[PDB]
């Protein structure tokens, strides 16, 4: 399978240091189809820039240094910069995802002189509001509302396309949808204008960046001991090993077999206390005090 089999973690394959929008442009301009580069930015020293090429654009993602436990490219926090670009093997940065690294230039990376991959098309998209409000709420639905200002940081598909929020969200939205600023023509009689809106006249360049906008952390704490058996979010299923082991006893009503050290992956818990779990091909109500909740991402050993 691949897709991905650049070495995501040697310098010298995707590393190019001192480039910058004047290099990066140049060089991941006209010929490039999932090639990028991770540099150092001029932003600031700790601030970094992967700028990925495809659908002919070069979109800017930063990587940001977070207090010296990992890096923060735009809100999604990763442990290393490693960690992130497999992440975007499977999230597509655009229709493609992380393929292979660009020519090498300042800093020593891969090195190539020319690339397979000729692209083919272009486009403009930057910034698009949302008209008509898509409450999808997730990573790969992005919620808007009717008016909430879009950046298309990523376009997959034609009829939809992945644009962060306000919040920096990058999710996918229908075309449909959303209007872009670079359209300026006659709709539903544009004679009104509006095009000011509502907002403070900041002419910045805001990247490609995912940006997370901080609302004023008003509940910001370490997590202390852990001792709660939920500390992390919602993401998926939940991850529990059988520390004692049920034979197809408890006379076969919805007993889950589980054995010393299985992995039952609970999809549904009832508050009861009443789990039920796929494991292997049953679905069966087990225990709570049959299982041990632990942390899924474990740093410890693997990784």
């Amino acid at each position: 399978m691949s897709s991905a089999r650049f070495d995501s973690s040697d310098r010298s394959a995707w590393y190019m240091g001192p480039v910058s929008r004047q290099e990066a442009q140049t060089r991941l301009q006209g010929q490039r189809h999932g090639m990028f580069l991770v540099r150092d930015s001029s932003t600031c020293p700790g601030d970094y820039v992967l700028s990925v090429s495809e659908n002919s654009r070069v979109s800017h993602y930063i990587i940001n240094s977070l207090p010296n436990r990992r890096f923060k490219i735009g809100d999604q926090e990763f442990d290393h910069l490693p960690a992130l670009l497999e992440f975007y093997k499977i999230h597509y940065l655009d229709t493609t995802t992380l393929i292979e690294p660009a020519p090498r230039y300042p800093s020593p990376p891969m090195g190539s002189v020319s690339a397979p991959n000729l692209p083919t098309a272009e486009d403009n998209l930057e910034y698009v509001r949302t008209l008509y409000d898509f409450p999808g709420n997730d990573a790969e639905d992005l919620p808007f509302k009717k008016g909430e200002i879009l950046v298309i940081i990523e376009k997959p598909e034609e009829q939809w396309w992945s644009a962060r929020n306000k919040d920096g969200r990058v999710g996918m939205i229908p075309v449909p949808y959303v209007e872009k600023l670079v359209r300026s023509s006659p709709h539903g009689k544009h004679g009104n204008r509006n095009s000011n809106s509502y907002g403070i006249p900041e002419p910045a360049h805001a990247y490609a960046q995912p940006q997370t906008t901080t609302p004023l952390p008003a509940v910001s704490g370490s997590p202390g001991a852990a001792i709660t058996p939920l500390p992390s979010t919602q993401n998926g299923p939940v991850f529990a090993k059988a520390i004692q082991k049920r034979v197809p006893c408890a006379y076969d009503k919805t007993a889950l077999a589980l054995e010393v050290g299985d992995i039952v992956k609970v999809t549904r818990m009832n508050i009861n206390g009443q789990w039920e779990g796929e494991v292997n091909g049953r679905k069966g109500l087990f225990p709570f005090t049959h299982v041990k909740i632990f942390d899924p991402q474990n740093p410890d050993e693997n990784e």
